């Protein structure tokens, strides 16, 4: 029975907790229109008055009570309870107060419960004066709450309304005529007006309960239920979220400078680097949960951001290379029938691969990726990246390596791969949840996916490497935090070739730019991007300058929250050397190079 859900922090205090969720207004039942109960009836149990509990006619060649009761407590046999509890409820209620408690407590959507403040919310009528058409769509709604709310889906809300219609005159409840003239109503008619904000009507937590919302029905326990009926029963959910790291992140993101013009967007996530915690996230400015897209856990094209998992990874990994690992790079290169540059359209010559990394060369991360391929077999790189989440449906060509492609991940997904080369290589799926206790006193713990991604070596080395980015001529020179040890690997995305023309847009123009850094304690993922491409690349990145700006995000929010107390990663018995000369123990590279980039 009724009662909103409470978010609580990593420390058992409570932070957030549903309301909104009451537009209900009570009604007797002598209240109700005949013919809006006609309605309701015909559609969900004609002869409710008749069968009693079950309906076994029905069974053999559902029911008003079993609704009421599976709407309130609720696999094989579970449906045994709500049959049990139906008949019990027969045994104490007569069928008046069966219908009535049905009108006045089922999900009409939009946190509507109660055909009394179902008719007041979508049509702001009274139940006497309302239309034909008009009931027979209150009278379907309920079924699915979220395929027929018009809003949202008006072909099928129209549909719906039109079965019932049909359901009303095959019970004979209306006369052929009524039906004929209702299915001539214009249903959008009185329609109260609304945008997705009134429709919901402490907001640093918006992103963290959309992305909680996302993961309670993740667990077997709740897998099968509904979204307004999961979240009125009363359950408290306890989270990783840092209540402060939140609060700056969502700040920052608001109130940061960063931002070209009102298209831009985020999307930033911040785990627990050790355990893969999520401990704050960001959908995006200013972010309503129904209202906006999750930028934080949405796929967007990641640019050179993968090079860590599907290139240098892999061939630290397989074939065991030193950091200082020599490749041949150049101004052009084959792969296929496709031709590839560096962005800077340059040749660097001879490069040793820690450079090749943090400054991220293209055509050195495609010859690496190609020695993966055939030292350790061509699905070496899908295996590597598979296991830190970043999964491939089909082929990965010289295309998904360099950001293209296929290769659209979220910046939780991407902070998850990261947090892996920030712990030993352990990979941990991102989880918001730590346990759920319901209305009564139970206690559901949840956990999430976790296992070795790669080798101690190989993650010391990634995280070793990829703290070269922060220094000089490093993809993200001087956006480092001070005391604070910490590695990061950038991306930057390019527009289709065509679409460079179809509307002019500058050879240095991007569409999405990604960091992705961590330190012992988080790992934070950062992408941005732009809603529409505009003409002339009014939305787009343009430029070293303008690509930077996660940039800005991502060392305001790692200064205020890292702390100093000068914790690295740690460094196995396997590793040995110091940057920008590491190499595997008892394997060291045949090829190497003392050269380095600017």
């Amino acid at each position: 029975d009724p009662i909103p859900a409470k978010i609580y922090d990593k420390n058992g205090e409570l932070v957030k907790t549903l309301d909104n969720g009451q537009r209900h207004e009570h009604v007797n039942l002598k209240d109700v229109p005949k013919s809006m109960k006609d309605a309701v009836l015909a559609t969900e149990d004609n002869r409710f008055y008749e069968h009693g509990a079950l309906d076994y006619k029905r069974l053999f060649g559902s029911t008003l009570t079993q609704q009421v009761v599976k709407d309130a407590f609720l696999s094989i046999g579970r449906k045994a309870q709500e049959a049990y509890l139906s008949y019990r409820l027969e045994q104490e209620y007569s069928k008046d107060d069966i219908f009535q408690v049905y009108l006045n407590k089922i999900y009409y959507s939009d946190g509507v419960t109660g055909i009394k403040a179902a008719a007041k919310y979508y049509f702001n009528k009274d139940l006497k004066d309302l239309n034909l058409a008009e009931e027979a769509y209150l009278a379907g709604l309920p079924q699915v709450p979220n395929n027929y709310n018009i809003y949202d889906h008006p072909k099928a809300a129209e549909d719906r309304k039109n079965t019932v219609l049909y359901l009303m005159h095959y019970h004979k409840r209306i006369t052929d005529k009524q039906w004929e003239d209702a299915k001539k109503i214009d249903l959008k008619a009185n329609l109260v007006n609304r945008t997705p904000e009134e429709r919901q009507n402490d907001s640093e937590y918006n992103s963290y309960v959309n992305f909680v919302k996302s993961e309670l029905m993740n667990n077997k326990a709740f897998k099968d239920e509904n979204l307004g009926n999961v979240l009125q029963s009363g359950i408290k959910i306890y989270t990783n979220m840092d209540k402060d790291v939140q609060k700056t992140l969502q700040n920052d993101v608001d109130n940061g400078s960063f931002y070209k013009n009102k298209d831009q967007q985020v999307g930033a996530t911040i785990l627990d680097s050790k355990t893969g915690g999520l401990v704050a996230i960001s959908g995006g400015r200013d972010f309503k949960d129904v209202v906006n897209r999750n930028q934080a856990t949405d796929p967007h094209p990641t640019g050179s951001s993968l090079k860590p998992f599907l290139a240098y990874g892999p061939a630290i990994e397989n074939m065991k290379w030193a950091t200082n690992h020599a490749i041949q790079d150049e101004s052009s290169y084959q792969v296929d029938g496709s031709t590839f540059r560096n962005y800077d359209t340059k040749s660097h010559g001879t490069v040793s691969i820690y450079d090749a990394l943090r400054q991220s060369f293209n055509i050195p991360a495609l010859k690496a990726w190609q020695s993966v391929k055939q030292n350790a077999g061509n699905d070496a790189p899908k295996k590597f990246a598979a296991k830190l989440g970043l999964n491939y449906e089909g082929d990965i060509g010289p295309s998904e390596v360099l950001g293209g492609s296929a290769s659209e991940f979220s910046p939780t997904q991407l902070a998850s791969a990261f947090a892996a080369i920030a712990n030993g290589g352990t990979y941990n799926n991102a989880h918001s949840i730590q346990k759920v206790v319901t209305r009564d006193g139970e206690t559901i713990e949840y956990d999430h996916t976790s296992h070795k991604a790669m080798s101690d070596y190989t993650a010391y080395m990634l995280a070793e490497m990829l703290k070269g980015t922060f220094k000089p001529y490093g993809s993200a020179y001087g956006h480092g935090v001070s005391g604070v040890n910490m590695g990061a690997k950038t991306g930057t995305g390019t527009y289709g070739a065509e679409t460079y023309s179809q509307y002019n847009l500058p050879d240095n123009a991007a569409k999405d730019v990604w960091i992705n850094g961590f330190t012992p304690q988080y790992t934070m993922s950062v992408w941005m991007g732009f809603s529409k491409v505009k003409q002339y690349g009014e939305n787009s990145f343009v430029g070293h300058s303008q690509q930077e700006y996660p940039q800005f995000l991502y060392e305001n929010v790692m200064s205020k929250i890292s702390s100093r107390d000068g914790e690295d990663f740690k460094r196995p018995s396997s590793v040995s050397g110091s940057i920008p000369s590491i190499n595997v123990s008892g394997s060291q590279d045949n090829n190497t190079t003392n050269r380095s980039t600017h």
